[PDB]
């Protein structure tokens, strides 16, 4: 497999992976699918901008189109990436990479957040391979599952778990690979959170480029018609977009057992994020080929344990806190239909901002969406702080 | 189909249509397998949390949905068609409710209102004890329990217009009617129902009086013992921990509606962890799955959230602090210590002409279904205090 040979000053080989589903797995999806109820006719879901959440209608089509999903193609191109695993303090930590021959290549790790998963990054990494060979490939890319996230294992059953933890066992992926020398990290959603954590406290990790910045206005902050729409949509996101967060935050544990009952159950809750929070429209077959490996690795209730951190609600938002400002070099992405949009002076605040780049298309997953985009942001960020 | 308690009262302007529930054999067969078939979560942190900090536990699920496999339906529905049932159309709704009608031409007829997640099933034990001190002949009040809009086998609400809290009471308010009670009725209401019955006090003439058993506020900017100290504590739990299904219901109801329709164990894992919650008196898991499966059966649970996004965005004022929503007429409130919000007497007498205060060392938010006798000494106590004839 190109671009899979370990960087010569690895420090823990990793062990080779492959997904195979079993067609048992298969079958006992397409069983439940078939098995499920939908709601009658409200009200509520007959609304077509979704103010109330998702239609019947496309909940009906979506539901159909699953019947006729097949998971094989879309695990034949899982597969065709270089996939890997570490253990550490006794997690499998799973991982999608791309490693470069050129000695002193520039390690980058990826980090998805929720509902998202490792399937974010392969667009962008299929244009990473299609622009470079092994032999010109100016980057080591690794794209990890965070722990409770698909082929990764945990959290823990008896101990409680947060970003913090997370930070420290993606970081030891990085260290086991031979990068203590540095990397540059790239968040989004959580992993914006995860990538700040490894900014501010871990030493190999030397930059962090972001693509969402959770946070209200600064009072320490006077605008435009571009200033205009980020607030009313963070205000949209803020009133009617943050249930999910409420309750992954204070019942984990009920939401999550409802919603592993069936797999249309979790394709309702998830779906609406997909369609919400996009700048460019995410296709069907995405949106099912993610819900479907949420199914198969029971992801949901192993995957919100993160969420319990902003209650009861913190005096400073994590964004805001001093503890968490970025003093290493800082970058961010402005997506116009990301969730919380933020302005520069904003972002200014919360570490040593030295690159910011806006654009017009694009929203909440940047990477899935704009896989160019991103791409060309994320060159010239570790180009322009790089020290070697 | 005669039956004790039955007999319409003489001033009744509509004749309202007999009711029994009936169930069909193909739905309790289809019900036992969605159970069986239902998928559970693995091992989680917080599953594994005994006290129920995260929601309800994996263990509470499991053994709950083992004991569905052998819940039998039939005889719960025996025990419900025991007592009168009728429907009325009501502005293209039709609007289920149980009743015991007295045959005293000058009985003081009642409405009991039930909220989410509970039905017209919450006040069974009540109407029990009605019917065994009282005769049809002895029986002082008429007893009216209908489903709100939504609920169990109350159709609605509309396809093709939002509909509130005020409209729930107006159609509330014309099953009172169309049984001739305009000189008068007396309503009490707890959750959902609480605030029904606020608005059926102060905006509609046919009621003339309301108790109610939950008074849902902050502390009134109008304005510590040890009670209140820990009024003021599950309060602030209730708000910081317990309302992520009321941000749910309000912000999202199709996606969450359509999310616990698909399978029953879905619907009784977000029912469920209410039930524990909320009780004062722990609630037996047979009556649990007797509401989760009734709610299944009428496709009951998308249907009834229309109510929580009239917090959304937040009102300038809540409900009960807003002087357009005092109650001038007579106002009763019983006091029960694990209500979600208990609320001191000197918060509830902001909010209306209080005549009526009772407090309970027993009970919490479903006070008819856990504390009957109290509930029922309670409302007998505040009508033949209050009724002006």
């Amino acid at each position: 497999l190109a671009y899979s040979n370990i960087p010569l000053g690895a420090t823990v080989i990793p062990s080779p992976f492959q997904v195979h589903i079993s067609d048992e797995q298969i079958e006992e999806l397409q069983l439940l699918v078939k098995l499920s109820k939908l709601a009658p006719p409200t009200y509520e879901g007959l609304q077509q901008d979704r103010r109330y959440g998702i239609t019947n209608e496309w909940l009906a089509n979506a539901k159909e189109a699953w019947k006729s999903f097949d998971w094989r193609p879309a695990e034949s191109r899982i597969n065709s990436f270089p996939q890997f695993t570490y253990d550490i303090e006794g997690l499998t930590i799973h991982f999608v990479a791309l490693f470069s021959e050129k000695k002193d290549a520039i390690p980058i790790v990826l980090l998805h957040g929720w509902p998202g998963s490792f399937l974010e990054f392969l667009p962008v990494l299929t244009s990473i391979r299609d622009k470079y060979s092994p032999e010109t490939l100016p980057y080591h890319i690794v794209v990890p599952s965070l722990p409770g996230y698909t082929f990764s294992s945990g959290p823990p059953l008896d101990v409680n778990f947060n970003g913090e933890d997370t930070a420290r066992v993606i970081n030891k992926v990085m260290l086991n690979l031979g990068f203590e020398d540095g990397y540059v990290a790239q968040g989004g959603d959580i992993g914006s959170k995860i990538g700040r954590i490894l900014a501010v406290d871990h030493d190999a990790c030397k930059a962090v480029h972001l693509n969402a910045c959770y946070m209200g206005k600064p009072s320490s902050i006077d605008i435009t018609e571009e200033d205009k729409r980020a607030l009313a949509r963070a205000q949209w996101f803020a009133t009617f977009g943050s249930g999910y967060i409420v309750e992954h935050g204070t019942r984990p544990s009920t939401i999550g057992n409802a919603l592993s009952t069936s797999p249309v159950a979790l394709l309702s809750w998830i779906g609406e994020k997909f369609l919400d929070w996009a700048g460019e429209t995410i296709p069907l077959e995405t949106i099912l080929e993610s819900v479907t490996l949420y199914w198969f690795t029971e992801t949901f209730p192993r995957s919100i344990y993160h969420y319990r951190e902003n209650f009861p609600p913190p005096k400073l938002r994590h964004t805001e806190d001093p503890r968490w400002y970025i003093r290493k070099p800082f970058g961010f992405s402005y997506y116009p239909m990301e969730v919380v949009p933020t302005p520069r002076a904003w972002v200014e605040t919360t570490g040593n901002l030295v690159f910011w780049q806006a654009h017009e298309k694009g929203g909440h997953f940047a990477a899935l969406e704009r896989p160019q985009d991103y791409l060309d942001d994320l060159t010239a960020f570790c180009e322009q702080v790089w020290a070697g």
